[PDB]
């Protein structure tokens, strides 16, 4: 039974690699994470940047949550991401994704004692 900090790892980071360079970068690495274990994930957006520059991030600039919730931090510099889509065409278990990769500010929602990532709010 993941922990909410274990499962935002597990979703989000990659500091194996500072950038997608190939367009299957999505479909190989949703697979690895087992993000498409009896489902599709739709979206889902992988942060390349080592793990304590993303935990970081919970003592940067406070603002709202897409939901409303105040518990939300934008980064103050861009990160490399790479946001993982799927295709109109993709089906489980055949999932397909597009890979789009950028530079671009974080937004997450931080909880916990440490105070860290839970989730993965936007991107700017
Ligand atoms: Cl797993
Ligand atoms: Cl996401
Ligand atoms: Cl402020
Ligand atoms: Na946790």
């Amino acid at each position: 039974k993941e922990t909410a900090a274990a499962k935002f790892e597990r979703q989000h980071m990659d500091s194996s690699t500072s950038a997608a360079s190939s367009s299957n970068y999505c479909n190989q690495m949703m697979k690895s994470r087992n993000l498409t274990k009896d489902r599709c994930k739709p979206v889902n957006t992988f942060v390349h940047e080592s793990l304590a520059d993303v935990q970081a991030v919970c003592s940067q600039k406070n603002v709202a949550c897409k939901n409303g919730q105040t518990n939300c931090y934008q980064s103050y510099s861009t990160m490399s991401i790479t946001d993982c889509r799927e295709t109109g065409s993709s089906k489980y278990p055949n999932c397909a994704y597009k890979t789009t990769q950028a530079n671009k500010h974080i937004i997450v929602a931080c909880e916990g004692n440490p105070y860290v990532p839970v989730h993965f709010d936007a991107s700017v």
